[PDB]
């Protein structure tokens, strides 16, 4: 066995790219060629009790469970293949020893006892063909999963349906959870299962954001119709370089930002830049999580001594860190007068107040200049008050209508800045002391300033409100 040790599972074989039929010998062999960890397929049983491979219960209009296999042979798939028998599928996979065969037993549309029998026959067929080492099982029917585990105690078995606790599954000796990916977008489903020793798979994951999300949280497998795109995404993901996720807010809660992750900076006293906004305290009008992302909303609204309200969220003393990859996926608010920022301040200010203990601006944008997004470091020697800050600006296509990934990678000796994995700035540790390099322990800040010394130079377009900065996630990786 030269098993492939990657996360790619080819949903119904590798069928889509080369226009093969789903759940076919062609699509399975293509999955072997690509080097997938596994190739996934679906099993039904004919009326005359022959196991065959097809997702739907009707193969070209014939109800599999109610017709003879001979009846199904009157139909031909797009590449000329007939409906494969399970035996033919398992023997084709037997001819190679690098990718697993992920067998799905479909719940019977006839009866639970029939489907338990299907399960009996599937396990017997794996044993008769001696391919027990290739085959791993998934099912929507919890009873079939447990029946497999009775017949094969060391079998790999994962459950697909979603409504059983990770704690119960480990009790019943299942080895993985395999839910639709939306299911995991509730509280710590992934970490929970891994804590208990279950592998984590997710199905059908065809789009890049969900791929990068599942990789960031280090799932074991991803079932996809886009295995070639997934290999590409694995190469460019932070785990490929040794980054491990330490902390994330995927903003999958609804309501106010989580108190375990975010505190509020509150007040309208200018924030050192003569800014025009009052940052409010736990007010859903300026900070709200909904539909999978954080909304920071600036409003043209009098409050106390200011004409605008907004929000400034900080992880100070909730998540503080030194070194790492900081990744924030964000869509910027449009309009002259706005000054959104994604940045970081030191938690303890070991060298004195700003700018002596530093600041890192992962993303700054002033709405009067739409074609520039900026990254900047500030130190005692290199800051904007004395006109010595070290920073660069990149033009970003469509900053207001699509998400972009604003990122830093922060090491003992330098900091790299990225916009959508384009590196555009490196700040090197000069090794001449803390006035040149104060970086030892910081936290994150998301805010939408209005006006101010930088952002207000050309006035505020009072028509742009309400103005929303959307943040898909904040992820912090470390080595
Ligand atoms: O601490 C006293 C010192 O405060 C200064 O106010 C600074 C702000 O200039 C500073 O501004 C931030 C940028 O430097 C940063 O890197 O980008 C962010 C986001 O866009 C800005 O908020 O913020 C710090 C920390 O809150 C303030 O202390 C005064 O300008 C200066 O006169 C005063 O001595
Ligand atoms: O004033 C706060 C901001 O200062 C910026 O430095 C430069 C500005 O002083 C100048 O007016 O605009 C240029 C644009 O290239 C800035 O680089 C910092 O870049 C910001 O981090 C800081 O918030």
């Amino acid at each position: 066995f030269n098993w492939n040790k990657n996360q790619v599972i080819a949903h119904r074989g590798a069928w889509k790219k080369n226009n093969f039929p789903q759940n076919s010998i062609a699509s399975l062999n293509e999955a072997v060629k690509l080097g997938c960890y596994g190739s996934e397929f679906d099993v039904w049983m004919t009326a005359d009790h022959i196991l065959v491979v097809n997702h739907d219960p009707e193969f070209q209009g014939l109800t599999i469970e109610k017709v003879n296999y001979a009846d199904l042979l009157t139909k031909t798939m797009s590449n000329g293949e007939k409906i494969p028998t399970l035996e033919a599928y398992l023997l084709a996979g037997k001819k190679q020893k690098s990718t697993k065969l992920i067998l799905e037993i479909k719940p019977s549309l006839i009866s639970k006892e029939r489907g338990i029998e299907v399960t009996n026959k599937c396990v017997e067929m794996v044993q008769k063909l001696k391919v027990t080492d290739w085959v791993e099982y998934i099912s929507f029917d919890y009873d079939y999963c447990k029946r497999i585990l009775t017949l094969l105690p060391n079998a790999k078995v994962a459950y697909l349906k979603g409504e059983v606790s990770a704690e119960q599954m480990k009790a019943d000796k299942l080895t993985g959870v395999d839910y639709h990916y939306s299911v995991y977008q509730k509280d710590n489903w992934i970490e929970n299962a891994q804590k208990l020793g279950l592998t984590v798979n997710a199905w059908t994951v065809n789009a890049v954001p969900e791929m990068q999300w599942l990789l960031a949280h280090n799932v074991d497998y991803i079932t996809t119709n886009e295995p070639e795109l997934l290999f590409d995404e694995i190469k460019k993901a932070p785990v490929a370089q040794g980054w491990k996720l330490k902390w994330a807010d995927e903003f999958d809660n609804s309501g106010l930002p989580l108190n375990k992750n975010w505190g509020y900076d509150v007040g309208g006293r200018g924030w050192g830049n003569n800014e025009l906004q009052y940052y409010t305290d736990a007010d859903s009008a300026n900070a709200i999580v909904k539909k999978g992302n954080l909304n920071i909303i600036a409003l043209k609204a009098e409050k106390e001594n200011r004409h605008y309200t907004s929000a400034r969220l900080v992880t100070k003393n909730k998540f503080d860190f030194k070194y790492g990859r900081v990744e924030v996926r964000a869509m910027l608010p449009k309009g002259r007068g706005l000054w959104p920022a994604i940045w970081a301040l030191p938690t303890d200010s070991k060298y004195g107040s700003w700018p002596k203990s530093g600041e890192i601006d992962i993303m700054e944008h002033v709405g009067f200049d739409p074609d520039s997004v900026h990254g900047t470091v500030h130190t005692e020697k290199f800051n904007h008050v004395i006109h010595t800050q070290v920073g660069k600006a990149l033009k970003v296509n469509n900053p207001y209508t699509e998400y972009h990934i604003y990122a830093i990678e922060w090491f003992t000796d330098h900091i790299d800045f990225f916009i959508d994995d384009q590196k555009y700035l490196t700040f090197k540790n000069t090794q001449k002391g803390s006035g040149d390099w104060p970086f030892d322990q910081n936290f994150h800040i998301l805010n939408l300033a209005v006006g101010g010394n930088w952002g207000g130079k050309k006035g505020v377009d009072d028509a742009i409100f309400p103005a929303t900065m959307k943040v898909d996630y904040v992820r912090v990786f470390q080595k």
